[PDB]
């Protein structure tokens, strides 16, 4: 009687649907990825043994411009092609609005789940489907789909959630991990939750992230078999064993897919690991699933005409960093800076809106979209210095990344002080930036309102937002205006760590 129980899991996908360049692997000059090339792994182990699941933790939106340009409608229609036996919902299906989202994932034919999201000052949940179990060749799985509170309310634009908030995490897990006990087989939580990603052209070495948060929530529950995390974009090559719970990931974007084989036994109920491996999808390994890849080909195909349109061009690869400057985030920067006019003296934006590199060459309206994804609005705002000096030691905790700054702003942190005391220099046009004098400041909604922790623009006066003109209209428009790509933009390290 004893099974190979087969799970196979993916998280934080980001749209990113077909084959793609990463600047840190084979130095950018090998595909990896490729949804069409994992329909075929998962098609393929699932023609193998019968009791094989596919999961996902989230993110499935937002990255390249087919998730922007359609709300994520193009990135459901692509999954509906693949054999996913469950997912939950993270932060970026919000991106586009909670109303979209249960428009989008509506039309999914493959089973969703989310268990504590809900309507604030109620108790009406957000999803209708906590939980699931799927049952293959006499074994059932009952999958839970959970969002972080503390992520959800980091990471998810104030503008989008308005009137829903996720509530603890821990707490609903272990009622659903109560009311699964006797029905099922194996109990699998798929959780978003913990620290964001980084977003970066170096990899690695750009801002530590680890799975911390994983791992306190494994331990502050009885009776979970898996925890399948998305969120910090960290793939364990290795389960991570908490208590008797094993913790898997992936490094995000269709980088890896991970497969764990369990020896099951129902008779003497027990689980031990048998194989596992977190496999590198390398494009050229791989045939693509052909009704994956026409789906895919037959969207691009309707975009193509919005998409192809050359903005600008550049000598050389514009790139990011989350824990200092880079030319995406100056030119980012600058454009924000150049599209408010008027009085305004300087612009901030946030690393972690800066999603993918431009390549060299002539740059395509895609490909600003694909960078700069998000319904971000433009927002001028007055601040004082004391409180742009909060948001710079905010930065430099890189819990979320330092701000990216416009040119004449100069901010020099020192990343071995602690918390909260780690800027070194702040000036702008080579003056301190003073406590009590008031700046002209612009940068974009989601950090306007708060998001990924930068709470003192919350407390900026004189506010006004534009309606509908985004981070990407104020690129290409920065472009359109005359403007091009400097020598100072791109080697220009306005934000640095000084350690
Ligand atoms: O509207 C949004 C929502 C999220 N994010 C970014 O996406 C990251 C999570 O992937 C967050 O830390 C934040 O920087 C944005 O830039 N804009
Ligand atoms: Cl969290
Ligand atoms: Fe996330
Ligand atoms: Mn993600």
């Amino acid at each position: 009687l004893a099974k190979d129980v087969t799970i196979i899991y993916t998280n934080d996908l980001h749209a990113h649907v077909e084959p793609y360049k990463v600047p840190w692997i084979a130095d950018g000059k090998r595909d990896i990825g490729g949804w069409a090339n994992i329909t075929t792994l998962v098609k393929q182990e699932k023609a193998k043994n019968k009791a094989t699941w596919f999961f996902d933790a989230g993110d499935y939106f937002t990255g390249p411009y087919i998730s922007s340009l359609t709300k994520g409608k193009a990135i459901i229609d692509i999954m509906n092609t693949m054999p996913f036996d469950a997912v939950t919902i993270g932060n970026h299906e919000f991106d586009h609005g909670w109303d979209n989202t249960l428009l989008q994932l509506s039309q999914a034919k493959f089973p969703i789940v989310q268990g504590n999201i809900f309507y604030q000052n109620s108790s009406k949940s957000f999803w209708d489907k906590p939980y699931t179990i799927i049952e293959k060749d006499g074994v059932k799985i009952g999958v839970i789909g959970l969002h972080g509170v503390f992520a959800f309310n980091d990471t998810v634009s104030a503008a989008t959630r308005v009137g829903i908030e996720a509530r603890d995490e821990i707490k609903w897990l272990q009622r659903y991990i109560d009311e699964l006990k006797g029905k099922v087989d194996l109990t699998v939580a798929l959780i978003h939750e913990g620290v964001p990603a980084r977003q970066s052209s170096m990899g690695g070495t750009d801002v530590r992230r680890a799975l911390d948060k994983d791992i306190q929530t494994a331990s502050q529950v009885k009776g979970l078999d898996i925890l399948i995390t998305g969120h910090a974009h960290v793939g364990t090559p290795e389960p991570i064993k908490v208590g008797n719970t094993l913790i898997l990931s992936t490094d995000s974007g269709g980088i890896d897919v991970g497969k764990l084989v369990l020896d099951y036994k129902e008779k003497p109920h027990n689980f031990t690991v048998k194989n596992f491996e977190l496999k590198t999808i390398y494009a050229d390994e791989w045939k693509p699933d052909q009704q994956t890849k026409q789906v895919i080909d037959g969207w691009n195909k309707k975009l193509d005409e919005v998409v192809q349109q050359t903005v600008a061009q550049s000598p050389v690869e514009l790139k990011r960093a989350y824990g200092e400057s880079a030319s995406l985030g100056n030119l980012a920067a600058d454009a924000l800076l150049a599209a408010a006019g008027k009085n305004t003296q300087l612009a901030l934006t946030n690393s972690g809106g800066i999603r993918n590199e431009i390549p060299a060459g002539a740059i395509t309206m895609g490909g600003v979209i694909s960078t700069f994804p998000f319904p971000n609005e433009l927002v001028t705002m007055e601040l004082t210095g004391k409180q742009l000096r909060s948001l710079m030691e905010h930065g430099a905790s890189l819990s979320n990344g330092v701000l990216q700054v416009s040119k004449g702003l100069e901010m020099k942190y020192d990343s071995s002080k602690p918390v909260g005391q780690r800027v070194i220099t702040l000036t702008l046009n080579g003056k301190p930036i003073e406590d009590a004098t008031v700046y002209h400041i612009a940068t974009q909604s989601f950090l306007a309102d708060g998001g990924d922790g930068f709470t003192a623009f919350t407390e900026g006066k004189a506010r006004n937002i534009t309606g509908g003109y985004y981070v990407y209209h104020a690129v290409v428009d920065y472009f359109k205006a005359g403007n091009t790509i400097t020598d100072e933009q791109l080697n220009g390290m306005r934000v640095k760590d000084i350690k």
